[PDB]
C-alpha cells in the first residue's frame, strides 16, 4: 500500500528552510513526488511538485496555480533507482528551491507562487520512506 506522509507547517516556510527526505525507491516502483502545497484540500496549488519518474527515467518539476499545471522543468538524467536507497534535499531560498539528490546539486526552480503560500509537505507515490524533517 502507499500511504502519503503529509507534514503540516502552520507558520509555512521562510527562506533559509531545509525538507530533507531519506527512502528507498522499492522494486516495482513507478514513479513518487515530491509535493509543496496551499493547503490540505484534494486538488490545492502547489508552488513545488517534484516527481522522479523511473518508468520513463525523467525528474519533472512544475508547479500548479489557480487550478491549472505550469510548464514542465526536467532535472538531467535520473539519479534515483529501483531498489536502492536516495536522500533528497529541497532547500527553499529568496530565489527559489534547490534539490539535492544524493551529495550532489540538482536543479534550481525558481518561484513561481509566492513561497509564503506553502502550508503542507505531501510524499507519496512508489516510495518507502525512512524519514522526512523540516528544518
Amino acid at each position: 500500500s502507499n500511504v502519503p506522509h503529509k507534514s503540516s507547517l502552520p507558520e509555512g516556510i521562510r527562506p533559509g528552510t531545509v525538507l530533507r527526505i531519506r527512502g528507498l525507491v522499492p522494486p516495482n516502483a513507478s514513479r513518487f513526488h515530491v509535493n509543496l502545497l496551499c493547503g490540505e484540500e484534494q486538488g490545492s496549488d502547489a508552488a513545488l511538485h517534484f516527481n522522479p519518474r523511473l518508468d520513463t527515467s525523467e525528474v519533472v518539476f512544475n508547479s500548479k496555480e489557480q487550478g491549472s499545471w505550469g510548464r514542465e522543468e526536467r532535472g538531467p538524467g535520473v539519479p534515483f533507482q529501483r531498489g536502492q536507497p536516495f536522500e533528497v534535499l529541497i532547500i527553499a531560498s529568496d530565489d527559489g528551491f534547490k534539490a539535492v539528490v544524493g551529495d550532489a546539486q540538482y536543479h534550481h526552480f525558481r518561484h513561481r507562487l509566492p513561497l509564503a503560500r506553502v502550508r503542507l509537505v505531501e510524499v507519496g507515490g512508489d516510495v518507502q520512506l525512512d524519514s522526512v524533517r523540516i528544518f
